[PDB]
C-alpha cells in the first residue's frame, strides 16, 4: 500500500488449459486529436478537442510442453467470418497473492500464433507466442 | 563555351517602382500552315505552306507588400475602349548585372488581375498575378 509494485508475479484467465506465462504486453489505450483554426483569432496556433478511440493487439509468450496444443486449439476454431470469442482477464498479484491490478478484455480472439525456431547450437527452451485482437479493454485498481 | 545559362536572374521593365518577381512565362510565337493537293500529283499527301501570325498572352506572378497597389493602377484606367498601352522590356542577366537575351513586347495592356486565397492553416506568403495581352514580341541574343 506504500511500497511500489513490481512485474514479475501475475496471471491470465484466457479460457486455456494450462497457466503460467512468460510475457504479456500491449496494455494501451488513445483517442484522436482534431484541429481547428479560423482566420481571425489573435493566436497564431490551433485549438484541439478529441476523436475517436483506438486499442491495441495483445501478445503473450509462454513455454511450451509435451501434450500441450492451445494456442493451436483455438486459433483453429476459424470459419469463414466467424470465430470463437472470450473474454480475458489479466490481474496482477501481489506478495500474498491478491488481485491488485485487473485488466479486462473484451471479445477476443487469437490473430497470429508463432512457434519457436529450431537451433543445432542453442541452449534455450522452446518458447511459442500468441498475438489477439479485441474489442475493449477497461483497467481496475483498488 | 561549353556551359549554357540558368533561369534565376532577370529583371522587367513595366512602367511600375518594383522590378523583380517570381514567375514569367508565355513566350511564343507561331504561325499556321496551309495545306494544298491536286488530283494528279503522283504523292498522295499534302503540301504545305505558311500563313497567318499568332502571339500569346504573358503572365506575371509577384509577392504583396504593404503600400503597392500598381496592378490594380494599371488594370483600373480602362475606359470604354481606350486604355493606357506600354512597352514592356525583358531580360535574362549575367554576373556583371548585364543583359544576354532581351525580349521587347510591343503594346501591352493588362487584361487580368487575381489576388491572393486565404487560408486559415496556409504557411506560405501571399501571391498576386497579372495577365498581358500585346501586339508583337522580338527576341534579340548577342
Amino acid at each position: 500500500a506504500e511500497y511500489p509494485l513490481p512485474k514479475f508475479h501475475f496471471q491470465v484467465d484466457w479460457g486455456g488449459s494450462r497457466l503460467g506465462f512468460t510475457e504479456v504486453s500491449g496494455l494501451d489505450v488513445e483517442t484522436e486529436v482534431i484541429e481547428y483554426r479560423e482566420g481571425n483569432l489573435p493566436q497564431y496556433h490551433k485549438l484541439k478537442m478529441p476523436g475517436m478511440q483506438k486499442f491495441s493487439n495483445i501478445t503473450m509468450k509462454r513455454g511450451t510442453f509435451q501434450g500441450d496444443n492451445d494456442f493451436y486449439k483455438w486459433w483453429n476454431t476459424v470459419a469463414l467470418n466467424t470465430i470463437e470469442r472470450r473474454d480475458l482477464t489479466i490481474s496482477l498479484l501481489n506478495e500474498k497473492h491478491e488481485p491488485v491490478v485487473v485488466w479486462k478484455v473484451n471479445r477476443a480472439w487469437p490473430t497470429k500464433v508463432q512457434s519457436t525456431d529450431l537451433k543445432g547450437d542453442g541452449n534455450e527452451v522452446a518458447i511459442e507466442s500468441i498475438e489477439v485482437a479485441h474489442e475493449g479493454l477497461t483497467i481496475q485498481n483498488g
